[PDB]
DNA sequence: CGGCTCGCGCA
DNA sequence: TGCGCGAAGCCGAT
């Protein structure tokens, strides 16, 4: 539908109907940003063709009760900066509270919407909201993949077994879908408070706050400043200062050599395509560039592939046949230790390395990538059953990780526990043929004592 | 049949 | 640290 720099393969039709005479409405759910947003740019293009203005709507659901203040304040403060950003472009932002299946449907009829566009997310609840919205509206409904460089329905048509199978498919379509982002043209036609929503939600999440012995909060919110402007600053410092040493020090939690982009990438405050755009043009270590590109392009977008083609991505059924048979055969094996969710959450295990990894999670909200595997694999080794291990790993991840409730999390948890996108290894006790990690193995790769002493 | 995102022994 | 090997099941290029 019109546009020169717009790839039609990024947008697909969810519902057909006669185009309305009112302004087009963009349902911002996953990509919370103004710049480098294909969904917002496409919505403006439809608005320009029909000589109507564009408007952005955000529906605040009750999902924040499951999570904590750390994700609520991160998302809410970014939205406050987002509201000012669209105001400079004469784009109004409307924030609702309630079920999207009824709030968005009512808003379309009340505002007399002409075209409805939303971003793409492979989550189960996102599809449920779309189906409820479709039955409640009679206007065209579109969906744009503004999160992945290559659209999820275009990269692959089936669930990918391993990364080596998905590697050639993604890199083959890169020269077409890797382009520059055109500027967002301001609106030509002009036509709840965000502070009150933050205050009300915080009070409802105060009892569930993670506290210390002296009733002191554990979360440290000064590590990551939320917002679109700060996300660019984090990416800028990574390329200039940390990209050169990424390829050799990304497995060292004692060194802050990671991009620290997941909290911004999860909420959509920065575009992964923009990050790839600047990294490809940077003169850095070729090994470091290849290692990082395989992380933000291959494994990041294969998590969407895993969740899109596997509705049970957070279940034992999603595990492949060889993993299920191995885990089932070792169900009756005696575990060395058995810890409950409360003991795992408090970091009260016999392993000081595991406790240190949990302490980093509770304090900063972003545990190091290498220690995340050992954090999740040891849960399986010290749990009643593989189903309980998956339950605890998901619960702790979605509650304390700033990048939690993301396809990158469920795929990562399934990789560590169920071996998704992995292969079989030496047969062992309890864990069976799932990939095994040991405390001594971490000793030969990084200074373990420094990591434990940093987080008690 | 070749190649895959651990621990382990050895410079 | 860095390198080669072991141990394991399976996709897919043919
Ligand atoms: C058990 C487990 C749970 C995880 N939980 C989450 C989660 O809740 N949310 C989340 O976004 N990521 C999660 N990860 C994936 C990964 O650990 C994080 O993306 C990364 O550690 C965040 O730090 P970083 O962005 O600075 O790392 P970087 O090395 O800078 O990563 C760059 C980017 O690449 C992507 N990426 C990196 N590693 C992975 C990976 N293993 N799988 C998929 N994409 C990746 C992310 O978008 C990340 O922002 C989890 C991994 C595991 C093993």
């Amino acid at each position: 539908p019109r546009g020169s720099h717009m790839n039609p393969k990024r947008i697909r039709a969810l519902k057909s109907g006669k185009q309305g005479d009112g302004p087009v409405v963009y349902w911002m759910s996953r990509d919370q940003r103004a710049e480098d947003n294909w969904a917002l740019l496409f919505s403006r293009a439809i608005a320009k063709e029909a000589n109507v203005p564009v408007v952005v709507v955000f529906c605040l659901t009750d999902e924040f009760l499951e999570a904590g203040i750390r994700q609520y304040e991160f998302m809410l403060k970014g939205l406050q900066e987002l509201e000012v950003s669209l105001s400079r472009k004469k784009i109004p932002s409307f924030f609702l509270r309630g079920d999207p299946g009824e709030k968005i449907s009512r808003f379309v009829k009340d505002y007399n919407a002409g075209t409805l566009v939303t971003d793409f997310s492979p989550l189960r609840i996102k599809n449920q909201w779309i189906e409820k919205v479709i039955s409640g509206i009679s206007i065209p409904f579109f969906e744009v993949d503004a999160h992945n460089v290559v659209p999820c329905w275009e990269a692959s048509q089936k669930h990918e077994y391993a990364a080596h199978t998905f590697r050639p498919k993604l890199y083959a379509l890169l020269p077409e879908f890797l382009e520059e982002f055109p500027e967002l043209e301001p609106n030509s036609v002009t036509p709840e408070t965000l502070s009150d929503v933050l205050e009300t939600g915080v009070k409802a999440l105060l009892p569930e706050r993670a506290l210390l012995k002296n009733k002191d909060p554990l979360f440290e919110p000064w590590h990551f400043e939320p917002g679109e402007k700060a996300a660019k600053k984090v990416m800028e410092s990574f390329i200039a200062d940390r990209l050169d040493s990424y390829g050799a020090l990304r497995n060292d939690p004692t060194k802050n050599m990671l991009s620290n982009l997941s909290p911004y990438l999860h909420f959509g405050q920065i575009s992964s395509q923009r990050v790839v755009l600047e990294v490809e043009k940077a003169e850095s270590n070729p090994g470091s560039k290849k290692a990082f590109l395989d992380e933000i392009l291959i494994w990041k977008e294969i998590s969407d592939n895993f969740c899109y083609y596997n509705p049970g991505y957070d279940g034992f059924e999603s595990f492949p046949s060889w993993a299920k048979e191995s885990l089932n055969a070792h169900r009756n094996d005696v575990r060395s230790h058995i810890y409950t969710l409360e003991e795992f959450e408090a970091g009260k295990t016999h392993d000081p390395l595991w406790n240190a990894s949990q302490m980093e999670l509770l304090s900063t909200g972003k545990m190091h990538g290498y220690t995340r595997m050992y954090w999740a694999k040891k849960i399986l080794e010290w749990s009643e059953s593989p189903e309980k291990a998956l339950e605890i790993a998901i619960c702790l991840n979605d509650r304390y990780e700033l990048d939690g409730r993301d396809p990158n999390g469920y795929a990562g948890i399934a990789w560590s526990i169920g071996g998704v996108h992995d292969r079989a290894w030496g047969e062992r006790e309890v864990t069976g043929k799932i990939r095994y990690m040991s405390y001594e193995g971490c000793k030969r790769k990084f200074d373990v004592k420094l990591y434990i002493e940093k987080y008690s």
